[PDB]
């Protein structure tokens, strides 16, 4: 099963019209997986979303004492409904490392922390991480009837988008944490497949030097990840990349090339290993002096062509409403790297690159 994927985040808190949009704009473009959000993390982010999943310690969907609001759990349901209906698979990610919708710092400033990376350390967070994660797998969808833990339609579950210890550069902090929390998964759920949902980055590894000298820190272990020692824990059942040279400090010049060397280096590393590897995250801005769609073509061909299993585009978008939408009636290009279903080259390159599956 290799495929050609995308991500979408709103799909937990938007109307049906929108989240219809974006699957069926999947289905017309031939993605056939969509990597998505299963977190709303604390009062301030559900509030903001008129939508809630996670808003305080130990409460799950919509706080007592507010009406009007809606039930993210509802949200992702139907999300998940939609997509069983139309033969999307999703990738479904269960904290974010960034502030965006709470995220660990969230579950920090509950807890009383003053430092994000006491999310892998405090057994309190820890205790509360668990809780949603067995809360949201058990969870009896109210469109299918059936539990999260044994619908099809969710391909893995993903421990934190783009996982990151600054303060841990040994690496053994978030090797320790990934061990517990997939084999914690897997003792609530031996049906589905458990990733990491990482970005990829290196730990000093003879051999593995960045491209043209650039953004020398994803490879030296900055970050607190060390890739292949990810990869190696037996509760890890595939290899998580992402990739975005112009947020990592590389020239335009080497953003394809750059590119092709991250990913020639993490399929070879998964290859070793043996386990199968996703880039589930790649873009480059509009705005960037390079040919968007000619790098995006180069990239693909690399991970289909050396074995990888799948690529991903961040991100594609449908309709919008709203607020949240552009003189053209789609979700807004807020980042830069929206595609939608439409005439551009890269939707254009999508849909006949499609077709090669």
């Amino acid at each position: 099963f290799r495929f050609i994927g995308s991500n979408n985040y709103y799909m937990h808190y938007k109307s049906n019209r929108m989240i219809d949009s974006v699957l069926e704009s999947a289905r017309d473009m031939g993605i056939k997986v969509l990597r998505i959000w299963g977190f709303l993390d604390g009062e301030s982010y559900c509030r903001d979303k008129n939508t809630y999943m996670h808003p305080e310690p130990g409460v799950f969907g919509v706080p007592e004492g507010i009406s009007n609001a809606q039930n993210g759990f509802e949200r992702l349901d139907y999300t998940i409904a939609k997509a069983k209906e139309l033969g999307i698979k999703l990738i479904i990610v269960l904290v974010n490392n960034w502030d965006d919708f709470g995220g660990m710092n969230q579950y920090v400033r509950w807890f009383g922390g003053t430092h994000h990376d006491d999310f892998y350390r405090d057994e309190r967070i820890k205790e509360e991480y668990k809780k949603y994660v067995s809360f949201l797998i058990n969870h009896v969808n109210v469109y299918t009837g059936v539990p999260y833990r044994e619908e099809p339609t969710i391909m893995a579950w993903e421990l934190a988008n783009e996982l990151r210890c600054e303060t841990d550069k040994s690496g053994n902090t978030l090797v320790e944490w990934v061990k517990e929390m997939s084999s914690y998964i897997k003792s609530l759920d031996p049906n589905h497949l458990v990733a990491v949902g990482d970005e990829g980055f290196f730990s000093n590894y003879e051999g593995f030097k960045p491209y043209g000298g650039e953004a020398e820190w994803a490879y030296n272990g900055w970050s607190g990840v060390d890739w292949k020692k990810l990869l190696s824990i037996e509760t890890v059942d595939f290899g998580t990349f992402h990739l975005y040279p112009s947020h990592w400090g590389v020239s335009p010049e080497n953003y394809a090339q750059w590119g092709a060397k991250w990913i020639e280096d993490h399929i070879k590393i998964a290859k070793e290993i043996g386990k199968p590897v996703v880039l589930e995250e790649y873009g480059i801005p509009k705005s960037a002096p390079v040919n968007r769609t000619a790098i995006y073509r180069l990239w693909n061909d690399l991970v289909y062509d050396l074995g990888g299993d799948g690529a991903m585009f961040w991100m594609l978008a449908g309709i919008g409403e709203g607020s949240d939408r552009d003189e053209r009636g789609y979700y807004p290009d807020y980042d830069g790297f929206r595609i939608v279903n439409d005439d551009s080259p890269e939707a254009e390159l999508i849909r006949e690159y499609a077709k090669l599956f």
